[PDB]
């Protein structure tokens, strides 16, 4: 005996009908929670990286120099680089896994259309049959009790009332075959109806077992396709990273500071003191500050 | 020649006297854009901390089963222990990162305050100096002009007018033989005080040039942490969604479905159609729901 829906979800009033029917309504209600999760934390990624962007639009000033002055622009590049990354992976958030449980809600809601329809005709159908058989035992049960109480009454009965009485037995009797008739008619197209529904609730229990099967494997797809996403997230902003180091490591001090030294000079010449200007061998004050050429070591 | 500081910031107005000590009004500067810039991205990963921490906080309902409900707990507990990781990277943004201009720009303050004292003081000496002796050279050429005017006005002159011109004279001559030992006074206090200054501002050179190396390296330093940190939350999430990953590769669809049949099962018992009681000969109904137990292939 197979493991399946279609052999354990029976019992003697279709308990197995009204749950997987029912059960539509919990699928629903988890996979509204999953995306409304998915929905928020798409929304935070966004949030991150508009922040992110904005805060690379920040303009430095000239006053840095060298390669130093390149660091700073390498780094507010990638964590520029960063930010269109994290916008990127919040918009695949939003429509690989978000979006992967709306289509999912709106699939099922055709699915669940397309059964409940096709079981639901058959069900109707079966406990109308149901329905017409009890009419139609019952109607033949009292009509024999009827008959039981008829000859009952001859044993006691005389006169025009032992008559009257035969003749309600008589005409009883004659209505005994009709309804024994419709009867057995009722029992026939019960067991047909009976013998179609058993063969219906196998296929929809087939075909819901499907649903349920997917649904988890639905649900593992999703919650790894997140993985994959925030793992991206984490190689692109660690390769940026990696960047912002290169360019660090290759970034020499002291370079700059003879750079610096070569574009903020202001003279390599020591200014000497004025001299003495003796007015009478011709000597005239002058203004030409005398240089030097600075010769220090570091 | 070395190029250094102490070889490349002299001028004839001193001009790289002025110009290193407004370095440090610009250092400053430099320093606060990239206090406020590391803040900023402090902050937005802060905000991304707490409002992931706030998501994970979410509670799902229990009608979720097996491997599979199991499955996103794990994945609701990962993404809370991405939030508590993001928090503390964002704690050390701005202790390490954000804080450590901050640290800088005390030490640097009280560093500038020694170099500027002990330089100051020096250059207006300089410059003290050197306004005397544009006083007593004024002094000296303005009584050799005075004396050049009495001497011309010697031979043109006569009797009564000679005499007291010449009395001007004596006065005038007498007087620019001391104020000739006065102008070179001067000049020998000026060459004191710009060989002082040529020593000690060679010295200070030297120090400004310390501060900038310690400042390249510095904010070289403070920017690889900054890398260190992303990198480190990079590695912190890729755990937690290969975490995940590890829990959703041992979940298994079939077993969820086979323990939720085993949970859920409302019966094998298949219902069977009610029969003919021939109510007539005392056919009594057996109310009996006769269960054929179900035998169907998946």
């Amino acid at each position: 005996m197979d493991k399946s829906f279609s052999n354990y979800f029976w019992g003697a009033n279709d308990e197995g009908y009204h749950a997987l029917l029912s059960r539509f309504s919990d699928v629903k209600h988890i996979n509204e929670e999953l995306r409304s999760f998915y929905h928020e934390r798409a929304n935070i990624e966004e949030d991150y990286a508009k922040r992110m962007a904005k805060l690379s639009r920040t303009t430095f000033s000239s006053l840095e120099t060298g390669c130093l002055k390149e660091s700073v622009q390498v780094m507010k590049a990638e964590v520029d680089n960063m930010a269109k990354s994290h916008l990127q992976i919040s918009q695949l958030l939003q429509d690989d896994v978000e979006n992967a449980f709306t289509r999912y809600a709106a699939s099922l809601k055709d699915k669940k259309k397309m059964i409940v329809s096709g079981i639901e005709k058959v069900h109707k159908d079966k406990l109308s049959k149901h329905q017409a058989l009890v009419k139609a035992q019952d109607k033949y049960h009292y009509l024999c009790k009827k008959v039981n109480y008829y000859v009952s009454q001859q044993n006691m009965l005389f006169g025009k009332e032992l008559e009257k009485n035969n003749a309600k037995l008589n005409k009883t009797q004659n209505a005994i075959t009709a309804s024994s008739s419709d009867y057995q008619s009722a029992v026939a197209a019960v067991r047909d109806s009976y013998a179609r529904w058993t063969n219906e609730w196998r296929s929809t229990c087939d075909k819901l077992q499907d649903i349920e099967e997917e649904r988890r494997h639905f649900l593992k797809s999703v919650m790894w396709t997140f993985t994959l996403l925030i793992s991206r997230s984490c190689f692109n902003d660690d390769q940026a990273c990696e960047r912002i180091r290169k360019n660090l490591e290759q970034c020499s001090v002291s370079q700059d500071v003879l750079e610096f030294i070569d574009a903020k000079s202001t003279g390599t010449g020591i200014p000497q003191p004025p001299k003495f200007y003796d007015y009478y061998k011709g000597e005239v004050p002058d203004d030409s500050v005398e240089l030097v050429q600075a010769n220090f070591q570091r």
